[PDB]
């Protein structure tokens, strides 16, 4: 299939229950490597890479399509229809959280449940909302990406994963970051940091399970609280006693059980 080839779609497990695992910026579907073995016995598991990941063809990259998160939401829908999947649980890491939120407002029929890991509808600050970042901070971040991409990746990965340089996850993430073509990495990260999905949250109807590390460089806990307060369907908040923006990769011993519970169980009342 077209989307299956372009997004490295892999379908594992078995059964009528389907779980889609969608990774965030700088990594790929390997971010789920410790969760997948605990799902395949009970679920059909759909893995894919978002366009622009270092595992995808950079000559392909459609800069206009991916200048807005709507392009990534369209990709999710196209993958499910190409796979003829009419219903799934969608687990979205970082940017893939809001991508699933957007896809669920366009096509609520495709999702029985959203599970977000370190999602945020807005990273910039305004007088009534603290996203965590201001404009000149972002400017200097983007200039570092342009000036020395390898040095940027090497400094960014430990801060993002929230661990020392020699952490396994830091080293994995350093490598997947540096496999992105620098102009594509910059374009995607600008699309992410300048997004605003806040107006869409009240229009969500799919129940959402909102997960993050208590200490996440990219997501203040107050943002997760804001998501819970703004969503138009049922939702539950579970802040984890972990540090890091890729907690399913760096702290799987405790984060995999959290994800399993929220994939498996419905919100009470
Ligand atoms: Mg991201
Ligand atoms: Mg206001
Ligand atoms: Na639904």
């Amino acid at each position: 299939g077209l989307a299956q080839e372009a997004h490295n779609v892999r379908v594992l497990g078995s059964g009528p229950q389907t779980v889609v695992l969608a990774h965030g910026f700088g990594t790929d579907q390997s971010v789920w490597k410790y969760l997948v073995p605990h799902l395949v016995e009970d679920y059909r598991v759909v893995l894919f890479d978002i366009m622009g990941a270092g595992t995808t063809n950079p000559t392909y990259f459609n800069f206009e399509r991916y200048s807005s998160l709507e392009g990534y939401a369209g990709d999710v829908i196209a993958i499910l229809e190409e796979l003829q999947i009419s219903s799934c649980v969608y687990v979205g890491h970082s940017v893939s959280a809001m991508i699933g939120v957007i896809a669920s407002v366009t096509r609520p029929d495709l999702f029985t449940k959203l599970v977000t890991v370190a999602g945020s509808p807005r990273y910039l600050n305004d007088p009534d909302y603290f996203g965590g970042f201001d404009l000149d901070e972002l400017h200097e971040l983007f200039e570092a990406m342009k000036e020395n991409y390898k040095a940027w990746c090497s400094g960014f990965a430990p801060l993002c994963v929230g661990a020392d340089m020699e952490s396994l996850a830091v080293q994995e993430f350093s490598r997947t970051l540096f496999n992105m073509r620098p102009d594509i990495a910059l374009s995607i990260l600008q699309t992410i940091f300048y997004s605003d999905v806040r107006p869409l949250l009240p229009h969500v109807t799919v129940p959402c399970h909102i997960i993050q590390s208590v200490k996440d460089l990219a997501v203040p806990v107050a943002v997760s609280e804001y998501i819970h307060q703004s969503l138009g369907g049922e939702s539950i908040l579970e802040v984890m006693a972990t540090e890091g923006h890729l907690p399913q990769l760096s702290s799987p011993d405790v984060v995999v059980p959290v994800l399993l519970r929220h994939i498996r169980y419905a919100i009470a009342r």
